[PDB]
């Protein structure tokens, strides 16, 4: 379903946002 | 409900987003 | 509508989430 779909990307957005912020701070080390 | 949910969810994603461009305008400097 | 606007929202930080990659790969270099 379309709200489902939604959901699934928005989850898929939160897990990449997740990932740059510990590489922001593998950066700052 | 669901929609608002949903909405509270992308803009919580638009918060990190400008947090982590703010993070990479200062470890540049 | 809408899911419209929101799936155009969604869209928009995916947009802002591969740019921020790039950057990331641009300052490690
Ligand atoms: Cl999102």
């Amino acid at each position: 379903g379309e709200i489902a779909a939604i959901k699934q990307e928005i989850a898929a957005n939160k897990k990449e946002i997740a990932a740059i912020k510990w590489e922001i701070a593998a950066i700052k080390q």
